[PDB]
């Protein structure tokens, strides 16, 4: 991690280290595949957003909530 220009960073760089639930983010996304290290970004309420490892699996169980498929359709928001 050489990053030498102000602290605007683009990429994955840290990941929040704490099990924060589905409930508390509001949606989320990819970073540019371009980047060495990808990752995906929640964004929470508070217009507040890091960066997750897609391992941890409350990722994949907020995915899967966020998301607008969910499973079956269920109501909308």
């Amino acid at each position: 991690m050489d990053r030498f220009h102000a602290t605007s960073a683009d990429c994955c760089i840290s990941y929040t280290p704490r099990s924060i639930p589905c409930s508390l983010l509001e949606s989320y996304f990819e970073t540019n595949s371009e980047c060495s290290k990808p990752g995906v970004i929640f964004l929470t309420k508070k217009g507040r957003r890091f960066c997750a490892n897609p391992s941890d699996k409350q990722v994949q169980v907020c995915m899967r909530m966020l998301k607008l498929d969910t499973r079956i359709k269920t109501r909308k928001n």
